[PDB]
């Protein structure tokens, strides 16, 4: 099946660059935009930009525009990243995620929330916001889960995504779409909302469950994340 595998983890130093490899496999590589994206420790998901390897069309967050530079190699089934001029705020783990597969119904971009992600990469170096509640939440197994995600503007366009986090693990994807759960993806698992409000509700929570929930609001030329929910035992 789908699968992205990264390169290992790097030492930097200031000034130098990095270049992180992703290489695809279980699909055809150039059928599938790639995203990039980091998280610097204690922080958001962060959005660096895509790459679409079938014509090459780029997209660059304004923040890495000038750092990064993404290719890919399609004989190789690889996509690569490379960063510039690195800093301390460049520790982060980077990832590779390639975009969903396309929908019978869907509009431009309906499908670029993050469906695959790769295990992520370790550096270390020497406007719509999403609010997640609760930060916390604590329950034994057998409850309801119920995550909570509040937009500052409206998502009219039904563009939000939920992800499941186990650190170390690749993050899954859980709901895309507001409502649609994603392949693989238990019974128990329902996302819904509109306008403003979106839930993550999980019926009854098994043993596997215990992990960070991220949604998403995802689009042509910005993602966003929420700051996470734990869901501890």
């Amino acid at each position: 099946q789908v699968q992205l595998v990264q390169s290992g983890a790097e030492v930097k130093k200031p000034g130098a660059s990095v270049k992180v490899s992703c290489q695809a496999s279980g699909y055809r590589f150039s059928h599938f935009t790639v995203h990039w994206v980091r998280q610097a420790p204690g922080q958001r998901f962060e959005w660096m930009g895509w790459i679409n390897p079938y014509n090459g069309n780029k997209e660059f967050s304004a923040k890495f525009q000038d750092r990064v530079t993404f290719t890919a190699d399609t004989s190789a089934n690889t996509a690569y990243m490379e960063l510039r001029s690195l800093r301390s705020a460049d520790t982060a783990v980077y990832y590779c995620a390639r975009v969903g597969e396309w929908g019978w119904d869907d509009s431009p971009y309906d499908n670029y929330y993050m469906d695959v992600w790769g295990k992520g990469t370790t550096v270390i170096v020497s406007e719509i916001v999403l609010t997640q509640a609760p930060g916390t939440l604590s329950l034994s197994p057998g409850e309801r889960a119920t995550f909570s995600c509040r937009s500052s503007h409206s998502i009219r366009s039904r563009r939000v995504a939920w992800y499941q986090h186990k650190p170390g693990q690749a993050p899954r994807l859980v709901i895309h779409g507001v409502s649609n759960r994603a392949s693989g993806i238990s019974d128990r698992f329902s996302g819904s909302g509109s306008g403003t409000d979106f839930t993550l509700t999980i019926t009854r929570v098994e043993p596997e469950d215990f992990a960070l929930y991220y949604c998403q609001v995802y689009g042509a030329s910005s993602y966003t994340f929420g700051q996470g929910t734990k869901l501890e035992r």
